């Protein structure tokens, strides 16, 4: 009879089995068994082996990822993985012919390649190297040289810079092929005047002098990257003339000032859609641009432009959403907030100024997952009115009121969080279920939506978790000015409502965040509840997502206000329930959570004994322009400087005398710079408040190193245990 | 009923009075009584007015410092002080005609000036601005520019670079006037190929992007600054034809490569002495150079050369000793290591190389303080064979056996640590007594060694310390391996040795250090004994100074060995004394003391429960060449690399699992770089040992900001109380 220990969490004793497959046709997907990678047939299942691992063991180098070509002829191996930022990395690449049975040696892909992608059909390659774009019409051929202007830290061709990577595209890649892989669309970013963030990287103890890393990084109000857009034709590449890309200029109302490229989506072989966002991110335009054969140019007609804007806030959850065109390319679906401020699927005609909505209600559509000619498939939180649940729906295109829930009723107790993966023409789908019970992976046919087999139900984990004393998750709401607000609690085993438990408040609370859901987790909180008998709770107040614009846009231009006040009020609500020890309530968070934590601790509320802030923001002038300005506008006297000034944690320094505070930050944090914490510490020293700090040499925003990760949770555990007088 | 508290220490409740005087001649001096400046006399006794704050009230700026021309016709005012390194700073200056107290309005000295000085007689002015040397013959006349090669962070004319400032000269100036003010000697430094240490500077929270500070700084082994030495004739300075500076080169045996200028000392109006130290600091040379009148040149004869070398260690305490010259210039005295390790005064004939010792015995002369044609005055630790005492000895130059202690018998019980300040021809002298009693300042006639008067006796401070329960101070020795090793103890008031006290070991242990002496102090240790009833102890083990080369050279090429061992053995010996709590012994230290504390905590000896390291060295390769190499040699396969690698705190990480460790470091430490501590924390993370940490944003090696100084000492108090379970 024993608990889920810290060493359990940290060491990964109770492992969570996944089921990762890559569709490659309408009928088949690839998946790993004994490392020997196989292929399954969705119809019956004569799942014969595809690529035995007695192939690449004494190939010479460590395999990291691979990529099968669409036509199925060439596996693209990947080694020398060297991570950059959250998405970016560099690596070495070699190709392996299946039909010739061997690996290619001439016209090899350079070391230090920045990104690689196959065409969507066939086997063409496109790769970025040294900031320039290259294309290989055949793997064994010499590449064609698409761009000549790439320059380390200044001109990026076909890859994003820091801020486009982290904030706009969530990808290092910036190449998009057309469907039949004829045209290659790419973006080029210019960082010329984007000031640099500089910081030290101490490296191995063998490095005598520290290295100063320098990254183009626009802090709020700074000069932003500019952006241009190009399309080249890959079927007519010459070796005796430089291939000439065609520029598609942003629409007029974008060129009038600073703007971003926020979406690229091909609709047909000869039609592409670009979405642009103004720097003041409440106005955005979609351009449909058609290819003209008799000139070789692209034409975005004025009348095909669609405008999406917001008077209450910004546009989209984080950016405008992506269109989903019909086969013929004359219409699209995309999620937009309606008149009521709730996000729903709207159906657009290229020619018309106005769309008709095909979903509605006090819930939101999370995403469009597949569009056939008979049915639209989407994910929502409609079921049981739980904004923290996810389910698969299909809309009958011939009568959109006829909607079906595919996943709702499959396993009601076990499963209320779902995501889907469709076959190439959506004839089959894999259903992934992430809680409340053990995760569950299942396969299904689109014909009857009949369940075919269980892929992975984590019975392995179940069978050995039975004799661990597990905490229960409770998920509920409280009320506030006639509005529902949701929370979750990880409750210790044998929870007794007549005992006063100490309480940790797990906060993130950034705009569109959601901490109160039905996902099952084995994390630090599990340890605190299982081992230490600490109620760890999380709460979604104002600014939180997936419940409508009224709640989401409540912190518009006013960060460090309602989302902070609301965490404090949540605590008062939790004391008022009488199973909480008033004398032992704490708060912690990472990233935006670190900022809210810090603001709550400096609030003078008196509700919180102590807290921990990991890589927090300290004032918004220190964070990147694209995120920050979305919610804060510009930091100038003409826009929002006053509130930038009023929302710093530094200005609350004196009130840290009222709490025990632990501040942790990594030194190699490229994202929220160590600066932010340096300024916190300095302000606390200046008003004479005592507190604890911990820096993590060379660690980044996730402090993800194995040893660093273990060290930090061990440090926070000790701090909380001593904060709560735990033995 | 009350004790000396942490606030008493931080807010300076009980101040030590000083009698800081400066001699203007051989009869009179100055003193800051009130804050108005007064002239004083010792001749007939009287003392009149001279200056005040309202002489320079409507001035505007607050005066940081002043300086009278030797003749007393001019006063130089120092304001706009901006500190740089340990001695270097920049400032703005104004000159008054001290006769008329009116400012010299035109041809003013430039802002941002890096050093300024009067000639030894008359009123000549030499200053350095933008790394170039300037001379003002009459304060209202235009300057003459001496050098034209000054370039920031690259060529330094008349001022030191980082390492010459910290380690060689302990000064910013590299300018030296001749006794009558005709010649201005100076040094030029070239840091062209010297690598930069780089680190972030965060500044006020207004600074959106942190600043990167770049300092030329040779770590152990790196390329060093080169040097040149010049003299220029400040009388024949024209106005139409650039000044020509005569170069005195280093002797041959130095130019074989990599050497330093470590002493510059004039002998007459036309004779100057230079001392050069090979980069391997066990071989030094002295060159004596005569000005050739029918040439304008300086000639240094090979016969006149003398050589200071050491077969068992380096030469000097931290540098070759300075020479004091008899009036004719044909004779000089300088302290060197005698035949059997002890440091004593040697008498030199300029022409021949066989010197002869005027003192001997198992004690050391600390410094030669005054020279007349009659006697020679010096300070030493002979009295009662106490390494940690200082007294003033006078030796008869005609008969070396007839020596007299001028300070020994004055106040035996109160006063065992003297320093002296002579008048410009040694007819009068001040005695500073720094302990063991309350400091006492007394003026004497040297002509008959009669005590004239008590200047300051600290009877004010004596008065209030009777209302306070003050700690006692024990100074004694222990015999280890038939050798006397000295220690000091700060013992709680009402100390009773049938109790078991917790004991903090206060450590520095650096080469030639002394933490065991007769000096009275009011510091953190005073509070710990007085209030927290903690014994604070220090111990001078192998490597400490002022007890003979045997003891001091004991760790040559062997940092992190015997000085680490001996601190551990000190604790054992203290616990074996029977009034220490074995379960509660802590260790702490700053800078080199930080390094030792850490090595001791890493040693696995099990004696220490916990410890604090502040700005420690973590491995010797990171620290500056001049200091490190002297003790370690080069970190190369053919010299002493093995020991460099054997003596890092990183390698001892595993052993910190036995102790509570607090590691503190300022992020703007130009001296001991944050790196060193970043490598400590990373090592400890990587083996998985928990520890406390604290950075100080923008503090240097001193962590000397008012607020930070308060913050750190408060933080360290909490750590020690808690480690000791003090309530
Ligand atoms: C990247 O953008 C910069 C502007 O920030 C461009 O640099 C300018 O180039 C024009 C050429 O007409 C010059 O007149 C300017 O002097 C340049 N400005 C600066 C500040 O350098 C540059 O054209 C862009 N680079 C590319 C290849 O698109
Ligand atoms: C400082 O020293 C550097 C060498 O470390 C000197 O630089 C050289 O100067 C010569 C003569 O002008 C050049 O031809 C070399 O190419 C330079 N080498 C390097 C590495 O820069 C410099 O001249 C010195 N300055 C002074 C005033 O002494
Ligand atoms: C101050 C701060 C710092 C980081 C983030 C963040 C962002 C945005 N940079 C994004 C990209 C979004 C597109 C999801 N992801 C994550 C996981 C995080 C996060 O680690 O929380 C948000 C705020
Ligand atoms: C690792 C380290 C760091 C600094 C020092 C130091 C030195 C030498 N740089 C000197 C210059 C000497 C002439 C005394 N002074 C002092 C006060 C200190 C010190 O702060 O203790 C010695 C070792
Ligand atoms: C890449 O690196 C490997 C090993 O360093 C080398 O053999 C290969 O030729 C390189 N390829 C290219 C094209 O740079
Ligand atoms: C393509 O353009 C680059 C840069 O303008 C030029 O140097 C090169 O000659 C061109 N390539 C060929 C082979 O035509
Ligand atoms: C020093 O600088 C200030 C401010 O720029 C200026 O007004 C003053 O005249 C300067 N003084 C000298 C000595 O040049
Ligand atoms: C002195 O020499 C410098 C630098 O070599 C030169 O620029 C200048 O012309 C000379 N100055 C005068 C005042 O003659």
């Amino acid at each position: 009879r024993k608990t889920y220990t810290l060493t359990d969490y940290l060491k990964n004793t109770y492992r969570l089995k996944l089921y990762s497959l890559r569709w490659i046709s309408d009928h088949e997907y690839l998946y790993k068994q004994e490392n020997n990678i196989l292929v399954f047939n969705a119809e019956y299942g004569n799942s014969s082996v595809f690529l035995e691992n007695s192939t690449f063991d004494e190939f010479g180098h460590s395999i990291n990822d691979y990529s099968i070509s669409p036509d199925g002829q060439f596996i693209l191996l990947e080694y020398n993985y060297v991570k950059q930022w959250r998405h970016s990395y560099t690596a070495s690449y070699d190709i392996y012919d299946l039909n010739k049975r061997q690996l290619i040696t001439e016209e090899r892909i350079p070391n230090n390649t920045q990104w690689v992608t196959w065409s969507p059909v066939g086997h063409k390659l496109a790769y970025v190297w040294n900031n320039d774009i290259y294309v290989k019409i055949e793997p064994n051929l010499p590449s064609y040289r698409i761009t000549w202007t790439g320059k380390e830290d200044i001109i990026y061709n076909g890859i994003t810079d820091w801020v486009y990577e982290e904030e706009v595209f969530s990808a290092y890649s910036a190449l998009w092929w057309s469907p039949n892989g004829t045209f290659l669309a790419y973006a080029q970013f210019n960082d010329t005047e984007v000031p640099l963030i500089e910081y030290s990287f101490y490296s191995d103890e063998s490095l005598q002098y520290p290295k100063t890393v320098r990254v183009p990084y626009p802090k709020a109000g700074a000069v932003n990257p500019t952006v241009k857009f190009f399309v080249v034709n890959t079927d007519s590449l010459s070796s005796v003339t430089n291939a000439t890309s065609i520029q598609i200029t942003a629409p007029a109302s974008m060129l009038i000032g600073d703007h971003y490229l926020c979406d690229v989506t091909w609709a047909t072989q000869e039609r592409i859609s670009l979405q642009w966002l103004r720097r003041i991110q409440n106005y955005s335009v979609m351009d449909i641009c058609d290819y003209d054969e008799s000139s070789g140019r692209w034409n975005c007609l004025v009348a095909r432009q669609h405008i999406e804007m917001s008077t209450t806030g910004w546009v989209g959850r984080f950016r405008p959403s992506e269109p989903h065109f019909t086969l013929d390319g004359n219409s699209f679906y995309k999620i937009i907030s309606n008149e009521e401020g709730y996000r729903h699927i709207c159906y657009f005609q290229i020619d018309k100024k106005d769309c008709t909505f095909i979903t509605k209600g006090t819930w939101e559509v999370i995403g469009i997952e597949a569009l056939t000619s008979d049915y639209l498939y989407y994910i929502s939180n409609e079921y049981k009115g739980m904004p923290g649940g996810r389910n698969l729906y299909k809309i009958q295109l011939s009568d959109y009121t006829k909607v079906t829930c595919l996943s709702c009723e499959l396993n009601p107790e076990r499963c209320q969080y779902y995501s889907v993966s469709f076959s190439k023409e959506a004839k089959y789908y894999q259903l992934r279920c992430s809680g409340p019970g053990l995760p569950l992976y299942t396969l299904h046919s689109s014909v009857n939506d009949k369940g075919l087999r269980v892929l992975e139900d984590n019975s392995a984990l179940d069978k050995m978790l039975q004799n661990v004393q597990m905490p229960s998750k409770k998920l509920d709401f409280i009320i506030l000015n006639e509005t529902k607000f949701w929370y979750q609690m990880i409750l210790p085993p044998h929870f007794d409502k007549s005992k006063k438990y100490p309480l940790l408040l797990d906060v993130y609370a950034g705009p569109c965040s959601q901490k109160a859901d039905t996902v099952f987790r084995l994390n630090w909180a599990t340890y605190l509840a299982s081992t230490e008998n600490i109620i760890v709770a999380s709460f979604d107040g104002r600014g939180s997502g997936y419940q409508g614009d009224k709640i989401m846009h409540a912190i518009n231009r006013r960060l460090g206000t309602f989302e902070v006040e609301d965490q404090i009020e949540a605590a008062r609500q939790f004391s008022k329930m009488g199973f909480v020890d008033n004398k032992r309530i704490a708060i912690w968070g990472w990233s935006y959570g670190g900022y809210v934590t810090s603001m709550v601790l400096g609030s003078g509320s008196g509700v919180f004994k102590c807290g921990i802030a990991v890589a927090p923001v300290s004032r918004w002038e220190y964070y990147d322009s694209v995120y920050t300005e979305r919610y804060m506008g510009l930091p100038t006297p003409e826009d929002n400087l006053d509130h930038y000034r009023n929302s710093t944690v530094m200005s609350r320094a004196e009130n840290f005398k009222q709490v025990e505070y632990l501040l942790i930050h990594g030194t190699a944090d490229d994202n929220v710079h160590f600066q932010q914490s340096a300024q916190i510490s300095k302000a606390l020293v200046d008003v004479g408040v005592d507190f604890q700090a911990m820096w993590y040499t060379d660690e980044d925003h996730g402090i993800a190193s194995s040893t660093a990760h273990q060290h930090i949770y061990t440090h926070m555990s000790h701090f909380i245990k001593q904060c709560f007088s735990l033995p």
